[PDB]
DNA sequence: ACAGCGGCGCAGGT
DNA sequence: TACCTGCGACCGCTG
């Protein structure tokens, strides 16, 4: 085995065995040549970032669980995961030389960090005489090809995007990789000799530095659970078929929606397997919804955002963003901290922000409620700030998706009907009139009648006391007054829209 | 050139 | 039930 070469698959995104052309390529190459190769499936933990703040304790746990599952699955194919600690730049040079790597394969990522990183690793491999074959399986449709077919522009409207995509071929969704035939463990590398457990899966302690920030384990990580959740979600085909996003409740105690997003984000679930499964159901169901409200529609929204983000490195900022509106957002530190910790004084908003911090997922409509309140609805705080918070607390934190959807809610891009402002009091009531959701996440107000649980300021002091929650002590006073402010922000929106319009006129 | 069209709010009705 | 319409006047795309 001294004369063997190594074939390597690099997991960054796409943490699954199913529908992984990059991964499969290896496994099939290996057994095609039974005794000529050593297979290393690797994940590169950049350990320094653990102390980093744009990672929630909850998301760390999700990754930890994901890697363990991925290892277990790999184990069943006579292999294993290798979690290599270090920076790609300082690891790869060592591994190609020490393992004698012949091929490196990975799933392509459009994010700017990933672009610059991959380019660097492409360059390094090119010098070192290492073959690199990359595959595009994070999204159904390659954003590069979508732009191409729209004459080199990324479509900035959903209907237009659908028209472009439908005329593109949908790639074949693969199964799991084959069981490696005749594959002894690769000999320990310099680092493995010194410590055998070096490329083992990280323990919870190793990844979760601040475990007190962990909330209830509602959504376990990994491909196994992803597939399991999906199958259960697809069980009721009628539900699936007649699914319309706006008609789903943000405040229901159990999720109205699938909650497959985190799995789709980490690549524990293949968006192509999902698309494929959905299509099969629509076909068996005459009465069914269509885009953009339908469940396939929602998947196509993910693709939309991925395309537009691919064309713009400044996708996650107002400044230098081609799609984005230039709006004079204002600094309001105290207002920002209050919103971050769900102490706005608005129970519905506070409920949502708390669920987010505690569980790491909140319903899409709920995200709307909070985002609007923060950006154009009331506070007048920049969407970049909200994006920052969400990045920290979301399990399904996605650079393209989070950016794109925050612009939408701030009416900076992709949305423009700024007269439509969500009422932090009115919006919640329609689907949870009793205020059950508020009672759960803001238990301080759990004894309040439905008549003013959304609007505690409407209750007299004698009333508050009697409810066991006196405002200004046991609960925060509302930081702003929605009726006065939102109308005022509406005017500011129109002002900033006009200004952007001149700038456009002037370039011409 | 530019207007008509299609694109997850609220309140107050039937 | 699941519509209707003022609100004040948005955008991108189309012909
Ligand atoms: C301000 C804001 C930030 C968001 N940030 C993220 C994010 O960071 N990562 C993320 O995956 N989604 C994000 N979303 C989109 C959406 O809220 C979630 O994907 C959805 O709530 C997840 O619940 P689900 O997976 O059950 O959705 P379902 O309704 O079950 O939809 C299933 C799939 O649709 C895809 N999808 C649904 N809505 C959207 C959307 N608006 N844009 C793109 N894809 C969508 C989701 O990936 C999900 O995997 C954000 C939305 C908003 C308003």
């Amino acid at each position: 085995d001294s004369q063997r070469s190594t074939l390597v698959h690099w997991f960054r995104k796409g943490l699954r065995l199913h529908d992984n052309p990059a991964l499969s390529h290896i496994f099939t190459a290996a057994n095609a040549a039974p005794g000529r190769y050593f297979v290393r499936p690797i994940f590169i933990l950049d350990p320094g970032i653990l102390d980093w703040m744009q990672v929630g304790a909850n998301r760390w746990r999700f990754l930890q669980q994901t890697l363990e599952d991925l290892d277990n699955q790999l184990r069943k194919l006579n292999s294993r995961l290798f979690v290599v600690r270090g920076k790609p730049a300082e690891v790869f040079p060592r591994i190609f030389k020490s393992w004698r790597v012949e091929m490196l394969t990975f799933e392509t990522d459009i994010e700017p960090y990933s672009v610059t990183r991959d380019a660097a690793v492409q360059k390094l491999a090119k010098a070192e005489g290492v073959r690199v074959e990359t595959h595009c399986s994070h999204t159904i449709y390659n954003p590069e090809l979508v732009i191409a077919k729209n004459l080199g522009k990324a479509p900035i409207t959903y209907q237009k995007f659908l028209g472009i995509v439908e005329q593109l071929k949908v790639p074949k969704v693969l199964g799991v990789p084959e069981k490696l035939k005749n594959m002894p463990t690769p000999p320990k590398d310099e680092v493995e000799q010194k410590d055998s457990a070096a490329y083992d899966c990280p323990t919870m302690k190793q990844l979760v530095k601040r475990p007190e920030e962990l909330g209830p384990n509602k959504f376990p990580g990994g491909e196994t659970e992803a597939l399991r959740r999906m199958e259960e979600s697809l069980k009721d085909e009628i539900w699936v078929a007649r699914f319309e996003k706006p008609n789903t409740a943000p405040n229901s105690l159990e999720p109205s929606t699938t909650v497959l997003s985190p799995y789709l984000k980490f690549g524990c679930l293949s968006a192509r397997l999902f698309n494929q499964k959905l299509k099969e159901i629509i076909k068996r169901q005459p009465k069914h919804s269509q885009p953009p409200v339908s469940l396939i529609g929602q998947l196509m929204w993910r693709e939309f955002y991925y395309t537009v983000a691919a064309a713009e490195p400044n996708f996650d900022r107002m400044l230098g963003n081609v799609y984005c509106m230039q709006i004079p957002w204002q600094e309001h530190p105290d207002h920002l901290e209050a919103w971050t910790h769900g102490r706005t004084g608005y129970p519905f908003i506070d409920a949502i922000m708390r669920q987010l911090r505690q569980e790491g997922w909140i319903h899409h409509l709920a995200r709307h409620a909070v985002a609007c309140f923060l950006t154009r609805g009331d506070l007048w705080i920049s969407w970049e700030e909200g994006q920052r918070v969400f990045e920290q607390l979301l399990l399904d934190q996605d650079w393209a998706l989070n950016a794109g959807n925050w612009m939408w809610l701030s009416a900076s891009a992709f949305f423009h009907q700024y007269f439509r402002v969500y009422s932090p009091v009115a919006f919640g009531k329609k689907t949870d009139p009793q205020g059950h959701y508020i009672r759960k996440y803001v238990p301080e107000l759990s004894k309040y009648p439905a008549g003013c649980i959304y609007e505690p300021w409407k209750a007299s002091l004698v009333d508050q006391r009697a409810y066991g929650c006196v405002l200004g002590t046991d609960y925060p006073h509302r930081i702003v007054k929605h009726e006065v402010v939102h109308k005022e922000n509406i005017k500011r929106m129109g002002a900033a829209y006009k200004v952007n319009r001149e700038v456009r006129t002037g370039k011409e």
